[PDB]
């Protein structure tokens, strides 16, 4: 339990271009991938085995997210839309039309009723799933948007941008509770609640990680050693076995970082492009990674602690 030791389990070939985001069913089923190509795959999580293709995308895909019950996709995409997937079939349900630039990240709240999204015309949208009207439109940020996330009871936002900014908004309202990190900059190039809904994990492209006390509004912990000057990579708290940090890194390797300690416990080897994407499975020590255009593929790690 002291210090992992994942290691290569499977390979996972298809995409023909960049890969752009992994993510488990909470179910812990499937691997969702999306990609450049413009397509969403889905793979099996214990196996790695190549499950289906969904498509309809015009451009290629920035981000995938799952609704709790395991059921539905969402998809943000260059050609400005979301759109809401029903998985089981491969067929879209819903096309999300507000957005007025690339659409960059999505996820779904815990209710799996609403859908936020985040866009380089420098706006969040939150999305009725039933419906797919937009409910409301925030003037969130003054640059391109890097990432958006719900708490864990889904009555709060955190979003992030290039313009340097960290904020959480009050879902009901849209009202801004709070700007956490006010820097004119580094970029903020990803946001998310910890699992207690207690903690904010950051990065900035200045190749750093930190872990913010929400209500304090201050920094808790530091996390470097990596490489993030330019991509907006996504980081996890690995929470099934050791109490880990998890983030890819332009030298194409996984870090992962002892959470109290801030010491790099492991390096993750094999991939030959920038890994982009990292993703935690929600009951087994497993680590999905994906990587850009020079590699395109996913990488299925396990660990025993
Ligand atoms: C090169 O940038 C990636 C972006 C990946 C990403 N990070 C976040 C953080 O919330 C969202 N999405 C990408 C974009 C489009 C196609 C392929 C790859």
């Amino acid at each position: 339990g002291s210090k992992p030791n994942y290691a290569l389990k499977f390979t996972l070939a298809g995409h023909t271009k960049a890969v752009s985001s992994v993510k488990f069913s909470p179910n812990g089923e499937w691997l969702a991938s999306s990609s450049a190509d413009k397509l969403i795959k889905i793979w099996g999580a214990y196996d790695g085995k190549f499950e289906k293709t969904i498509s309809g995308h015009k451009l290629g895909i920035s981000d995938v997210a799952w609704s709790s019950d395991s059921n539905l996709l969402v998809s943000a995409s260059d050609d400005k839309t979301l759109k809401i997937w029903d998985v089981s079939s491969g067929k879209c349900l819903k096309t999300l039309k507000g957005h007025s630039n690339y659409v960059f990240c999505c996820n779904f709240n815990p209710q799996s009723n609403l859908i936020v999204s985040g866009s380089f015309d420098e706006s969040v949208r939150i999305w009725d799933v039933k419906t797919g009207k937009c409910l409301k439109t925030l003037p969130a940020h003054s640059d391109p948007v890097s990432a958006v996330h719900f708490n864990r009871d889904g009555s709060l936002i955190v979003s992030s941008s290039y313009d340097g900014l960290c904020r959480i908004w009050d879902t009901a309202s849209g009202q801004c509770l709070k700007t956490l990190i006010d820097d004119d900059n580094p970029p903020v190039s990803f946001v998310k609640f910890s699992p207690n809904g207690k903690y904010i994990l950051a990065a900035t492209l200045d190749n750093t990680l930190k872990l913010w006390d929400y209500s304090k509004g201050k920094c808790l912990k530091t996390y470097t050693g990596h490489k993030n000057e330019k991509y907006c990579i996504f980081a996890n708290f690995s929470v099934t076995g050791g109490k880990w940090i998890v983030s890819g890194s332009e030298d194409n390797l996984v870090y992962i970082w002892n959470l109290q300690t801030k010491e790099i416990v492991q390096k993750l080897q094999g991939h030959t492009d920038v890994v982009i994407s990292t993703a935690c499975h929600p009951t087994e020590n497993i680590i999905a990674s994906a990587a850009l255009e020079n590699d395109k593929t996913i990488k299925l790690w396990k660990s025993d602690c």
